[PDB]
């Protein structure tokens, strides 16, 4: 070959690893893979593993598993489940600890693959393109810093995923994000999540569960409902049994001035002009892109909004031999497409037979308490977007929380169909275990199967699940986008 | 002509859904014969059927209940604290609020047939006069004082199951599920008899809910248990229920059973070993109930202890009876008996007729941990079809790191024809495995093959996100036989 190695890759993420260790061992490419880290942890978070690995799905799942806990304990007690309620006061410091352990033995898991695999090499600093070939390593964030090496290429990939997006207030410095959550010291007492994002939600579950006994948590929208891009009926029950869990959701008010108290504490005026204080204050705004200093504009690769990569289906940047995938190019920010993303590149590029990622009819979890679970359309875009559309409800409260006393956990399922044909375009689910189903469901999807499919397959009794085949006349239509009887 | 349009024998999970959907989606007259309104001994089923009162419902709360056991000690890992000395649960303020629950669904029904016209419910013995008559008695006595005699058009056979007893010196001191949930203590030292789904599941109940110094033996006199399930699910799990304190025994049935001066079972063995336990709970089966019906009266056929002997749309030997569920031993499965009802009003009351789709069920097993299965086992999937792929992958849930119950594998192994890529059967075991497996038997319904599953996208972080990672296969049976590769 003219060059040093085949394929590069900034950021060692979901989907970035994916990519370089298949071009590596399933086409046997050289394969150099950059991060900032190999270990978790501040000051920078995001590590080998990217994202999802370290400050992301693993851990925050894992927070979520212990936030639990406080229901199904309390749950317990109507079973004859007797003990001491006296202790009712959870440890996040023994479940910190026990997550870091956890989380740190991926990064060693992961350093001796890179060891192991022959092709894959890793290599620790801040990746910057000098040119459509060539990648700069530096050891610090300053562009000017000490060049610590200068990788020559083939392709380029770039998997640097996203930065959580600050708002720009006086006093947003003494603020967390999702980030620096995962590492705080103590459980705050007086907690305030303020968005409505999906992590805005998970979270203000489990400080909810690990607050101290005589705190609270209040949720800080600026919009009407939380969770937009979601079924508001979904959304609205979920909205509800937050508030039945303790945490106080608050609508239409988002701060304008945070000031540090002089025992530590955080005082916040609001959108309304109240005041109050809070221990912590996190910002689960959102994600933008984390493009800002990667020097596209020297190689020619296109920024659009807040840095997104301009990218085509098959996952090609406004340069030919650079690519983009995940988070950064802004299409859907989940592992699982970032994987896909990265996973089809490969066969693209390095394997003959090309292939773009399915975008339609991804399903995706929300592990709020309790959780939910959808895949494809909103009810509200559905009969925008098609004609004729028919939706379907069900809510049930399980057999089991008659005796919990958790008589507030409305299991709910909503399934929009198109009429003509009767094809499913969205399913919706919140309740326990609908992570676990909606997955399937993407399946039946992926196939596009029809609500004649789903109604007349056979039960499994006794689940959530069995009240999918059950669903046989629609609640209500929409007639042209027309909220409709018939 | 006849005062009801159709009678039930048998107020059950499939009765029930023929009377109701007979008497108000056709309007026409229906009665329901049950023994008893509300759960409980000396008869056990009620109104509602076997699952209401005595199964699926009931059990599935002490299933819940059994559990708080692990995700309570679980706990401390993620740092609950508390108080690990009082360590015993209460059975007593379990089957209370189980029963008030179960009962409330007997009342539930009750205003049901208050609720609807056309819907009549009717307390005592169904038996068969003749074809179109059905004779109603207070006593299981066939000689008995008659209580009322329904007339009718069709008649059904919903009459359900029954448990099978060994028939060995001392089987009277046993007891069976059904006496099972009224039991007035928990067992210290039990006794679980066979290997069925039954067998398992309450195994992991008494193991639950047993009192601080008490232990539970599993006995079944074959090799694994749980046969006609993936031999590789099956294992995983007789491991696991060891791992949780279940002390499995096999090649080894009970000979003889006495009891004590001081109350307790004790028990002679296959092997001659000898023990002592406070109750003794025999999971062998279940037989048909037809066995004073009178069906010989009518000329309906009994096959194998009782089967009653009926076609694909569920008509049996004479044209205007008809017979569904556990009764026929098709499948003893409520969703499908249920279905088996639903689709007798479609093909008699309601014109356009239709039969049941056997193949394709998806079921599960409330063991802990517990299985999720639809479709066909490897074994005779290979027998079947000539040419075979068996994909499998088994990991531990990265909680599990935490909690400390390492045990915990989730399995999941499918199995496809080779030839078309077709999936033939899916198995799971692990948490959440019976939620997943509804969802995966749609796909089956509609002949998904494995292209459709590990190319759909996934669900990052679920157990159910690794049926969309399964590429390649572990192995294959070309023709029968165990191998790598092929010709
Ligand atoms: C709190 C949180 C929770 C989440 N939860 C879920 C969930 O429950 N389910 C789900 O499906 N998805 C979840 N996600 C989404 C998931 O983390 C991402 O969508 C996915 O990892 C995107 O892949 P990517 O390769 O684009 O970025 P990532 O996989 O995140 O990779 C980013 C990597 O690039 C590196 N990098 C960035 N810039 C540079 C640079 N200049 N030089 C060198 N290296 C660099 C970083 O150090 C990092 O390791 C979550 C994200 C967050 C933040
Ligand atoms: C412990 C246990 C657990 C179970 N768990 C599950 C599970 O988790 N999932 C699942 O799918 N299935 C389960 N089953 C199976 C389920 O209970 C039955 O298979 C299902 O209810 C069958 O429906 P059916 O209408 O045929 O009969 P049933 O619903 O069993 O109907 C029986 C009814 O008929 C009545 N009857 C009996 N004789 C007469 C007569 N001579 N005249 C009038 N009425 C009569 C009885 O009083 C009873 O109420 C379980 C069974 C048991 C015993
Ligand atoms: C009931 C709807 C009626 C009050 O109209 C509403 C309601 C609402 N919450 N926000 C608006 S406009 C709006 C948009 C973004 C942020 C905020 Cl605080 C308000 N209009
Ligand atoms: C202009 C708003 C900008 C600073 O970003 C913000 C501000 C805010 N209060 N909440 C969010 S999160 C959010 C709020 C409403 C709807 C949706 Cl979809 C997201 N983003
Ligand atoms: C097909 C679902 C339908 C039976 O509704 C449900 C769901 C559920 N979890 N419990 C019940 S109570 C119930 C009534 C009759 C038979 C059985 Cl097995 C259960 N009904
Ligand atoms: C109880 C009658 C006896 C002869 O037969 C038994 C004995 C026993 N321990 N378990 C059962 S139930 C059972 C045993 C093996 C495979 C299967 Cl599928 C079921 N039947
Ligand atoms: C392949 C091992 C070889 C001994 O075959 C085996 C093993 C076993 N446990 N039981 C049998 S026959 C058998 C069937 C029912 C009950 C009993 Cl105790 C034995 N054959
Ligand atoms: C046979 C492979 C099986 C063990 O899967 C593996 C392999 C591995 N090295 N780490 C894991 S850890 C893990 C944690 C949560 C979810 C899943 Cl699917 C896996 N699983
Ligand atoms: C792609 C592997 C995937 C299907 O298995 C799983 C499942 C799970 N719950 N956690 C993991 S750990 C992990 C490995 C790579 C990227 C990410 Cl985001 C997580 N792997």
């Amino acid at each position: 070959m003219s060059r040093a190695y085949d394929l590069v890759v900034l950021g060692a993420g979901s989907g970035g690893l994916e990519a370089g260790w298949n071009a590596a061992v399933t086409h046997k490419k050289k394969v150099a893979v950059v991060d900032v880290q190999a270990t978790h942890g501040p000051p920078l978070f995001a590590a080998l593993g990217g994202t999802c690995v370290n400050v992301g799905c693993v851990p925050k799942k894992l927070m979520v598993t212990g936030a639990q806990y406080m229901d199904l304990i309390r749950e317990s007690g109507g079973f004859g489940w007797e003990m001491d309620r006296e202790s009712l006061c959870p440890n996040w410091k023994t479940l910190i600890a026990a997550k870091n352990k956890v989380v740190n033995s991926i990064n060693e898991s992961y350093k001796s693959m890179f060891a192991d695999t022959e092709g894959l090499s890793f290599h620790m600093g801040f990746g910057a393109l000098q040119d459509a070939h060539t990648v700069v390593v530096r050891k610090s964030e300053d562009p000017h810093s000490d060049v610590l090496e200068t990788l020559d290429t083939e392709y380029i990939l770039i998997a640097t995923g996203s930065w959580p997006t600050r708002l720009g207030v006086p006093g947003d410095e003494f603020c967390i994000t999702s980030n620096e959550a995962f590492y705080l010291e103590d459980a705050p007492k007086r907690m305030l999540c303020v968005g409505g994002g999906y992590i805005a939600v998970e979270f203000a579950g489990i400080f909810n569960g690990y607050k101290p006994c005589g705190g609270y948590v209040d949720l800080c929208y600026r919009g009407d409902l939380i969770l937009r891009g979601f079924d508001t009926e979904v959304r609205k029950s979920l909205t509800k049994q937050l508030g039945a869990n303790g945490i106080r959701v608050r609508t239409n008010l988002n701060p304008t001035k945070i000031t540090k108290n002089e025992d530590g504490s955080n005082h916040v005026h609001f959108n309304d002009g109240t005041e109050e204080d809070y221990d912590q204050v996190m910002l689960a705004i959102g994600r933008v892109p984390r493009s800002q200093a990667l020097q596209l504009d020297k190689a020619g690769v296109r920024t659009g909004k807040n840095g997104a990569v301009q990218v085509d289906a098959y996952s090609k940047t406004s340069v030919d031999n650079i690519y983009a995938i995940g988070d950064v190019t802004n299409r859907v920010m989940l592992t699982p497409v970032a994987i896909n993303e990265g996973a089809a590149f490969v066969e693209t590029v390095f394997g003959g037979k090309p292939r773009a990622t399915d975008h339609t009819k991804v399903a995706c979890a929300v592990f709020s308490i309790p959780p939910i679970g959808t895949c494809g359309m909103t009810e509200e875009e559905a009969a925008k977007n098609y004609e004729t559309v028919a939706v379907y409800a069900s809510s049930f409260t399980p057999l089991m929380h008659n005796i919990s006393g958790s008589k507030h956990k409305e299991f709910m399922i909503r399934i929009i169909t198109n009429e003509s044909n009767g094809e499913v375009l969205g399913v919706h689910m919140l309740g326990d275990s609908a992570p676990e189903i909606i997955q399937s469901v993407g399946i039946c999807m992926k196939m596009g199967a029809k609500i004649s499919d789903f109604h007349s397959t056979i039960g499994v009794h006794p689940t959530s699940a069995e009240e999918l085949c059950s669903m046989r006349t629609p609640a209500y239509f929409y007639e042209s986008g027309k909220r409709v009887e018939k």
